[PDB]
Protein backbone atom coordinates (compact mmCIF):
# COMPACT_ATOMS: atom_id res chain seq x y z
CA UNK A 1 0.00 0.00 0.00
CA UNK A 2 3.02 2.01 0.64
CA UNK A 3 4.39 1.52 -2.45
CA UNK A 4 1.24 2.47 -4.53
CA UNK A 5 1.35 5.80 -2.39
CA UNK A 6 4.85 6.74 -4.01
CA UNK A 7 3.74 5.00 -7.54
CA UNK A 8 1.20 7.30 -7.35
CA UNK A 9 3.30 10.08 -6.73
CA UNK A 10 5.77 9.29 -9.25
CA UNK A 11 2.60 8.96 -11.82
CA UNK A 12 1.83 12.72 -10.96
CA UNK A 13 5.61 13.77 -11.12
CA UNK A 14 5.84 11.89 -14.66
CA UNK A 15 3.32 14.81 -15.54
CA UNK A 16 4.67 17.75 -13.89
CA UNK A 17 8.20 17.67 -14.70
CA UNK A 18 6.71 17.86 -18.19
CA UNK A 19 9.06 14.24 -18.11
CA UNK A 20 5.95 12.36 -19.90
CA UNK A 21 7.09 14.14 -23.05
CA UNK A 22 10.06 12.62 -23.46
CA UNK A 23 9.01 9.00 -23.34
CA UNK A 24 9.32 7.15 -26.51
CA UNK A 25 5.93 6.55 -27.65
CA UNK A 26 4.48 3.13 -28.73
CA UNK A 27 7.16 1.17 -28.23
CA UNK A 28 8.27 -1.62 -26.05
CA UNK A 29 11.20 0.67 -24.90
CA UNK A 30 8.89 3.85 -24.33
CA UNK A 31 6.71 0.89 -22.01
CA UNK A 32 9.43 -0.02 -20.15
CA UNK A 33 10.46 3.68 -19.70
CA UNK A 34 6.72 4.10 -18.06
CA UNK A 35 7.41 1.03 -15.80
CA UNK A 36 10.77 2.26 -14.67
CA UNK A 37 9.62 5.84 -14.02
CA UNK A 38 6.78 4.58 -11.98
CA UNK A 39 8.01 1.88 -9.95
CA UNK A 40 11.87 2.62 -10.49
CA UNK A 41 13.24 1.80 -6.48
CA UNK A 42 9.78 0.28 -5.61
CA UNK A 43 10.18 -3.02 -7.67
CA UNK A 44 13.50 -5.14 -8.11
CA UNK A 45 12.39 -5.64 -11.48
CA UNK A 46 11.02 -2.15 -12.58
CA UNK A 47 11.56 -1.54 -16.34
CA UNK A 48 12.31 -5.45 -16.65
CA UNK A 49 10.87 -7.71 -19.07
CA UNK A 50 9.80 -10.62 -16.87
CA UNK A 51 11.28 -14.30 -16.69
CA UNK A 52 8.78 -15.81 -15.34
CA UNK A 53 4.55 -16.74 -16.21
CA UNK A 54 1.85 -15.30 -14.98
CA UNK A 55 -2.15 -15.32 -15.32
CA UNK A 56 -4.99 -13.75 -14.23
CA UNK A 57 -8.49 -15.71 -14.81
CA UNK A 58 -8.76 -17.81 -16.97
CA UNK A 59 -6.18 -16.02 -18.71
CA UNK A 60 -2.00 -16.99 -19.53
CA UNK A 61 -0.04 -13.84 -20.26
CA UNK A 62 2.39 -14.23 -23.39
CA UNK A 63 4.64 -17.58 -22.17
CA UNK A 64 8.34 -15.82 -21.07
CA UNK A 65 9.95 -17.85 -23.67
CA UNK A 66 8.66 -16.00 -26.44
CA UNK A 67 7.94 -12.77 -24.68
CA UNK A 68 10.49 -10.45 -25.72
CA UNK A 69 9.90 -12.09 -29.41
CA UNK A 70 6.33 -11.33 -29.24
CA UNK A 71 6.79 -7.05 -28.23
CA UNK A 72 8.85 -7.27 -31.18
CA UNK A 73 6.00 -8.20 -33.58
CA UNK A 74 3.83 -5.63 -31.05
CA UNK A 75 5.73 -2.83 -31.05
CA UNK A 76 5.35 -2.92 -35.60
CA UNK A 77 1.67 -2.83 -35.26
CA UNK A 78 0.15 0.28 -36.69
CA UNK A 79 -1.51 3.11 -34.79
CA UNK A 80 -3.88 5.45 -37.54
CA UNK A 81 -7.29 4.85 -36.31
CA UNK A 82 -8.47 4.22 -32.60
CA UNK A 83 -9.47 0.68 -33.73
CA UNK A 84 -5.79 -0.15 -34.66
CA UNK A 85 -4.84 1.50 -31.24
CA UNK A 86 -7.21 -0.88 -29.31
CA UNK A 87 -5.79 -3.49 -30.69
CA UNK A 88 -2.23 -2.95 -30.03
CA UNK A 89 -3.43 -2.16 -26.80
CA UNK A 90 -5.34 -5.08 -26.74
CA UNK A 91 -1.96 -7.32 -27.66
CA UNK A 92 0.77 -5.41 -25.33
CA UNK A 93 -1.92 -5.97 -22.39
CA UNK A 94 -1.55 -10.19 -23.58
CA UNK A 95 2.08 -9.55 -23.46
CA UNK A 96 1.73 -8.29 -19.90
CA UNK A 97 5.43 -7.88 -20.32
CA UNK A 98 6.29 -7.14 -16.32
CA UNK A 99 5.34 -9.41 -13.46
CA UNK A 100 3.46 -6.22 -11.56
CA UNK A 101 2.47 -2.72 -12.51
CA UNK A 102 1.33 -3.45 -16.43
CA UNK A 103 -1.87 -2.18 -15.89
CA UNK A 104 -0.84 1.68 -14.99
CA UNK A 105 2.35 1.78 -16.83
CA UNK A 106 0.44 0.30 -20.20
CA UNK A 107 -2.63 2.94 -19.83
CA UNK A 108 -0.19 5.93 -19.90
CA UNK A 109 1.32 3.98 -22.90
CA UNK A 110 -1.96 3.82 -24.36
CA UNK A 111 -2.93 7.99 -24.18
CA UNK A 112 0.30 8.58 -25.76
CA UNK A 113 -0.16 6.33 -28.90
CA UNK A 114 -3.73 8.49 -28.95
CA UNK A 115 -2.37 11.62 -28.15
CA UNK A 116 0.19 11.04 -30.91
CA UNK A 117 -2.09 9.70 -33.38
CA UNK A 118 -5.46 10.65 -32.75
CA UNK A 119 -4.59 14.23 -30.83
CA UNK A 120 -6.72 12.72 -28.16
CA UNK A 121 -6.40 10.65 -24.75
CA UNK A 122 -9.34 8.67 -22.37
CA UNK A 123 -10.52 10.26 -20.18
CA UNK A 124 -9.98 8.21 -17.42
CA UNK A 125 -11.86 9.54 -14.44
CA UNK A 126 -15.34 8.92 -16.03
CA UNK A 127 -14.28 5.57 -17.08
CA UNK A 128 -15.58 2.57 -14.27
CA UNK A 129 -13.43 0.28 -12.79
CA UNK A 130 -16.21 -2.15 -12.97
CA UNK A 131 -17.25 -1.35 -16.73
CA UNK A 132 -12.97 -1.29 -17.35
CA UNK A 133 -11.63 -4.34 -15.92
CA UNK A 134 -14.72 -6.51 -17.45
CA UNK A 135 -13.72 -5.25 -20.84
CA UNK A 136 -9.77 -5.68 -20.25
CA UNK A 137 -10.59 -9.61 -19.24
CA UNK A 138 -12.85 -10.20 -22.28
CA UNK A 139 -10.24 -8.21 -25.09
CA UNK A 140 -8.41 -10.92 -25.74
CA UNK A 141 -11.45 -12.86 -27.40
CA UNK A 142 -13.36 -9.69 -28.38
CA UNK A 143 -12.11 -5.81 -28.07
CA UNK A 144 -16.17 -4.53 -28.57
CA UNK A 145 -16.49 -4.16 -25.20
CA UNK A 146 -13.43 -2.06 -24.59
CA UNK A 147 -13.85 0.35 -27.72
CA UNK A 148 -17.01 1.15 -26.62
CA UNK A 149 -16.01 1.82 -23.35
CA UNK A 150 -13.01 4.06 -24.23
CA UNK A 151 -14.63 5.49 -27.67
CA UNK A 152 -17.37 7.29 -25.29
CA UNK A 153 -14.89 8.38 -23.54
CA UNK A 154 -12.31 10.20 -25.51
CA UNK A 155 -10.84 13.80 -25.02
CA UNK A 156 -9.15 15.88 -27.12
CA UNK A 157 -8.46 18.18 -24.07
CA UNK A 158 -5.03 16.22 -23.68
CA UNK A 159 -3.64 18.59 -21.33
CA UNK A 160 -5.84 19.57 -18.89
CA UNK A 161 -4.51 19.23 -15.26
CA UNK A 162 -7.54 17.43 -13.81
CA UNK A 163 -8.44 15.21 -16.60
CA UNK A 164 -4.70 14.00 -16.23
CA UNK A 165 -4.56 13.75 -12.46
CA UNK A 166 -8.34 12.52 -12.13
CA UNK A 167 -7.31 10.48 -14.36
CA UNK A 168 -3.78 9.11 -12.85
CA UNK A 169 -6.02 8.53 -9.54
CA UNK A 170 -8.75 6.11 -11.13
CA UNK A 171 -5.97 4.68 -12.71
CA UNK A 172 -4.57 4.14 -9.55
CA UNK A 173 -7.69 2.62 -8.22
CA UNK A 174 -8.06 0.34 -10.97
CA UNK A 175 -5.67 -2.25 -9.21
CA UNK A 176 -6.97 -1.33 -5.16
CA UNK A 177 -5.40 2.35 -4.59
CA UNK A 178 -7.85 4.15 -3.10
Amino acid sequence: KSIDEQSLHNARRLFESGDIDRIEVGTTAGLQQIHRYLFGGLYDFAGQIREDNISKGGFRFANAMYLKEALVKIEQMPERTFEEIIAKYVEMNIAHPFLEGNGRSTRIWLDLVLKKNLKKVVNWQNVSKTLYLQAMERSPVNDLELRFLLKDNLTDDVDNREIIFKGIEQSYYYEGYE
